[PDB]
């Protein structure tokens, strides 16, 4: 019941130890230029960026994807971040301490802050996107 693109975003953001690979990130960035794929990718990222707690890997990996898209995918990816800027900004405050006491949330907060900073700096983002 998944499109090819939906399988790819699901895998890229799964609750597992794998980090999204460069090949997958590039595939997603290239596919983001096709409108139908763009919406499928962003709808799944929306779901996963809004996860929490024990499922923080969904959030962290979706931020990894979203940053890659902002840098290398279609301009629509940037527009999406601006429309949904509130969600990204709240991730700066994401918390989760695991059973063994480790702060797993800090990685999400740092990533969110970096992305907020990039989105807030139009000239830097335009330059980054141009060289990419
Ligand atoms: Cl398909």
């Amino acid at each position: 019941g998944y499109s090819s693109t939906q399988v790819l975003v699901r895998d890229a953001t799964a609750n597992d130890s794998r980090t999204p690979s460069i090949d997958t990130l590039d595939d997603l960035a290239q596919r983001s230029y096709d409108s139908v794929d763009f919406f499928e990718i962003m709808d799944m990222l929306d779901k996963r960026l809004n996860d929490k707690g024990k499922y923080w890997r969904h959030v962290a990996k979706s931020l990894t994807v979203l940053d890659y898209l902002v840098r290398f995918g279609s301009e629509n990816c940037v527009l999406w971040c601006r429309e949904n800027f509130y969600v990204i900004k709240t991730l700066r405050e994401f918390r989760h301490e695991d059973e063994e006491g480790f702060d797993q949330g800090q990685i999400i907060r740092v990533k969110a802050k970096e992305l907020v900073s990039l989105l807030n700096d139009e000239e830097r983002l335009r330059e980054e996107r141009s060289m990419n």
